[PDB]
């Protein structure tokens, strides 16, 4: 003991960038209070059994640890320290230890074998370090081990078959790591165990057909690994489980219909493999199940309609697969549903009744089915909802009676359907809203002036409809629109000067349109557009010297209207622009030659005008094809089409 005092003092010499302030100051006199006053020091008959230094700053080595002289320890915990080197053998020495940590720390090498000769070991934990190597084998010896966690390493090789032998182990972690190889079966032999965590690692081959003897199991965690083969049915007996979370693996084959005998499973995460065939009807027999997530599969056939007794059901997640048939109507009918995606799959019919019917559903997903129907009016109704995607199928019905007021909307995508009617004022209830798309559908009439009282909204897609009218000035009040897209509508008369205000606009589209009149002249307060289309309309007259204020413009593309007059050679200011597009248009004079200057314009169009003269000097001159040039007056100096 005075010896054992003298021993660690000699270990605490060795120490590195400590400080007065140190937790170990109080090791002094070593001679008579080792025992009473020493800080992490605590002992039994006068003898040290217990060095619990975690998380007490000390930077050093176990190369000068005193292992000879503490025979008696059986509680080291030395984590949450500034430890470097190696596990040295030693280790294994201490014939009482019973719980061993030196888990944060920053050692290196390998787990030292001779851990195994620690057989009254219970807890042995060495997450959060860079440890490589194999996992010794001889740590299956420890029978009477409750809990293994060796997380967050360097681990290679495979998991030991001995750790079968391991009858009292309840968790087994081994997450962080890169084990390799298959999970050898005897892990079945586990009994006792409760938590078993590979997930994180670069496992291969199949599942063990025998993890079904594992019936005190609750938490299988084995997912982002490289696991091949098919989900055993044994799985189902794992009787135990409340998450089964196997994603991102590389499994195959169908969805063993034992998976319902599993009556404690909350969680279930099937996701990013590649599972084929059909869900069992008798997945819908989990009836503790509240995450269930099998996305990303090739799944075929239609969902179960016995999913109507999945009463705890809160997230569905069957997006990216290949379901078909009618989505049944027992999938949207849990009281306590919050989120149903269903996107990318191959649904057909129309959306059942259920699908709002509580009240509490909040994310709807239906992107790039075949669907088609009327919005059943539960949804309508729905005030929960959050975020609604519908693009890119055949939904029907007028626009305006199909949707109710929204005041929880944040995100909805109408975009490639066949809504009808006329934009309702109702969407401005919509106070959170930040997106509203719904590109390529027959909506007709004005834009109700209450959309631009939508301050909150951010992007603004209603292109490529039968929108007509007169675009007001108080189009000016969205103040955070940065995406808007108006194109392909048949909005007529002058584009307003109010969208001068739109200060955070970055992409604007205003294309194939009936927009008649001078651009405005005003227009010359966007510092963040990259982006302006205000082809296939009907302006004319000379272009605007505002739109050479706005900086940042990548692409601008005037064509196929009946602006005249000479292009500004104040263009100049536009350092960035990448694409000028000014085709089809009664442009004269002379290119400004200028456009030297302009560094990055590479696509230029200037075909099917008045001008004259010699082209500039720059790239896209050079590199234009005889459409991009022709259809002007007098073109070039030597009258070329290529090749100065
Ligand atoms: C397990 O890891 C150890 C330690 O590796 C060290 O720590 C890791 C977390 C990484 O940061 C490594 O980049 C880092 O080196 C490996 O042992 C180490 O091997 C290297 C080379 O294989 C040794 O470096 C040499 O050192 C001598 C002088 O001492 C030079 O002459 C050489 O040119 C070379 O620089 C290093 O000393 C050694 N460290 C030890 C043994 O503590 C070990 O190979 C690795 N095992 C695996 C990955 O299976
Ligand atoms: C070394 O000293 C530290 C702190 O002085 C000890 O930390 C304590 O460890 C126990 C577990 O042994 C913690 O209790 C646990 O609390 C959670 C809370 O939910 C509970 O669920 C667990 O079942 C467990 O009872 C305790 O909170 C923790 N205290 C602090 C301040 O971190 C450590 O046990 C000592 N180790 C040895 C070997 O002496
Ligand atoms: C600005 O918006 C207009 C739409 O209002 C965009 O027009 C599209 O431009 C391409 C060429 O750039 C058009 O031409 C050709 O169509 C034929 C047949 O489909 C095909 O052979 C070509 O490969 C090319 O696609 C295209 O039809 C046209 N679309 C429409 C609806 O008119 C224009 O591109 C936008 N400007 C910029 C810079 O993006
Ligand atoms: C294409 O433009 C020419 C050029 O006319 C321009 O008219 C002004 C707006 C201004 O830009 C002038 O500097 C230009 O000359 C049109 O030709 C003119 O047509 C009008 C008849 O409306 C006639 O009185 C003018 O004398 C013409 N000018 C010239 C130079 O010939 C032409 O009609 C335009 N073509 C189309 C299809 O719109
Ligand atoms: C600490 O370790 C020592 C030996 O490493 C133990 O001392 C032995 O105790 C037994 C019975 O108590 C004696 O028969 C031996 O002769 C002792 N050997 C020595 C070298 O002293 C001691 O009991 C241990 N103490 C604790 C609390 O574990
Ligand atoms: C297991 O599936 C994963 C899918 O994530 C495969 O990883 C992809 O492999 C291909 C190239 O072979 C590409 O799609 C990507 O480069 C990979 N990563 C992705 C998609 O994130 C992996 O190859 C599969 N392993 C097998 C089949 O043994
Ligand atoms: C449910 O919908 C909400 C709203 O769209 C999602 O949360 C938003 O996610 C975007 C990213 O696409 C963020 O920019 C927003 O800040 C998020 N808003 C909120 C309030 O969190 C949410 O991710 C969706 N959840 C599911 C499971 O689909
Ligand atoms: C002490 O801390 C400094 C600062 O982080 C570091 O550069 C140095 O390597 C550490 N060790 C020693 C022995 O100085
Ligand atoms: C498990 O323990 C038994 C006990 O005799 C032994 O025979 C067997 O080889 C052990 N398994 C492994 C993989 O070492």
């Amino acid at each position: 003991t005075v010896s054992e005092a003298n021993a660690l003092l000699k270990w605490k010499s060795t120490f590195t960038n400590q400080t007065s302030s140190s937790k170990l100051s109080s090791w002094v006199n070593p001679n008579t209070s080792f025992c009473r006053s020493w800080y992490g020091v605590s002992c039994v008959r006068n003898s040290i059994i217990r060095l619990n230094l975690t998380n007490t700053d000390i930077e050093g080595t176990f190369q000068d640890f005193p292992f000879s002289a503490l025979p008696n320890l059986s509680y080291v915990d030395l984590s949450m320290n500034r430890f470097s080197g190696t596990i040295p053998p030693q280790f294994g020495d201490f014939s009482k230890l019973i719980y061993f940590d030196l888990s944060i720390n920053q050692l290196v090498g390998e787990i030292p074998s001779e851990l195994g000769k620690l057989s009254n070991l219970e807890t042995l934990h060495l997450v959060e370090n860079k440890l490589n190597g194999s996992i010794p084998s001889e740590i299956g010896r420890l029978t009477k081990l409750h809990e293994i966690a060796l997380y967050d390493n360097l681990l290679t090789g495979p998991i030991p078959s001995s750790f079968g032998n391991l009858t009292n182990l309840a968790n087994l972690y081994l997450f962080i790591n890169s084990l390799s190889g298959p999970i050898p079966p005897e892990l079945g032999n586990l009994s006792s165990l409760a938590e078993l965590c590979l997930d994180r690692n670069k496992l291969t081959g199949q599942i063990p057909s025998s993890f079904g003897k594992l019936k005190n199991v609750t938490l299988l965690n084995m997912f982002e690994n490289n696991l091949t083969g098919e989900i055993p049915p044994e799985i189902g007996d794992m009787s135990a489980l409340d998450t089964l979370s196997l994603h991102t693996n590389n499994l195959t084959g169908s969805i063993p219909s034992s998976l319902g005998n599993l009556k404690n499973l909350a969680i279930l995460h099937l996701y990013l493999n590649k599972l084929t065939g059909s869900i069992p009807e008798e997945l819908g027999d989990m009836e503790t199940m509240i995450d269930l997530e099998i996305s990303e599969n090739k799944l075929t056939g239609p969902v179960p309609g016995s999913f109507g007794k999945l009463t705890k059901l809160e997230w569905l997640f069957l997006r990216d697969n290949h379901l078909s048939g009618p989505i049944p109507p027992g999938i949207a009918n849990s009281s306590v549903l919050t989120v149903l995606q269903l996107d990318t799959n191959n649904f057909t019919g129309v959306l059942p009744e259920t699908i709002c019917r509580s009240g509490k559903l909040e994310n709807l997903t239906l992107d790039d089915n075949l669907l088609s129907g009327p919005i059943p009016i539960s949804l309508t109704n729905c005030k929960s909802l959050i975020r609604a995607r519908f693009k890119g199928n055949s939904f029907s019905g007028d626009i305006s009676e199909s949707f109710g007021e929204y005041p929880n909307l944040n995100f909805i995508d109408l975009s490639n359907n066949k809504f009808r009617g006329q934009i309702s004022p109702k969407w401005e209830k919509s106070r959170k809203l930040v997106a509203f798309i719904a590109t390529d559908n027959n909506i007709t009439g004005p834009i109700p002036p209450e959309i631009w009282n939508m301050t909150q909204l951010n992007q603004l897609d209603l292109s490529s409809n039968n929108i007509s009218g007169e675009l007001p000035e108080t189009i000016s009040k969205l103040t955070r629109v940065s995406k808007l897209q108006l194109n392909g509508n048949q909005l007529s008369g002058r584009i307003p000067s109010g969208i001068r205000s739109l200060a955070n606009l970055e992409y604007l589209d205003l294309s194939s349109n009936r927009f008649s009149f001078q651009i405005p002249a005003t227009l010359d307060s966007l510092p963040r557009l990259y982006y302006m289309n205000l082809s296939r309309n009907d302006l004319d007259q000379n272009i605007p010297m505002g739109l050479t204020k706005l900086s940042q413009l990548q692409t601008l593309d005037l064509s196929h209207n009946n602006l005249d007059g000479e292009i500004p050679s104040q263009f100049t200011s536009l350092q960035n622009l990448e694409k000028l597009y000014l085709q089809h248009n009664n442009l004269s004079g002379p290119i400004p030659s200028s456009f030297s200057e302009m560094k990055s314009l590479t696509h230029v169009d200037v075909s099917h005008n008045n001008l004259e003269g010699p082209i500039p000097d720059n790239a896209a001159f050079k590199n234009a094809r005889p459409d991009a040039l022709e259809g002007n007056r007098d073109l070039c100096g030597s009258n070329t089409t290529q090749g100065l």
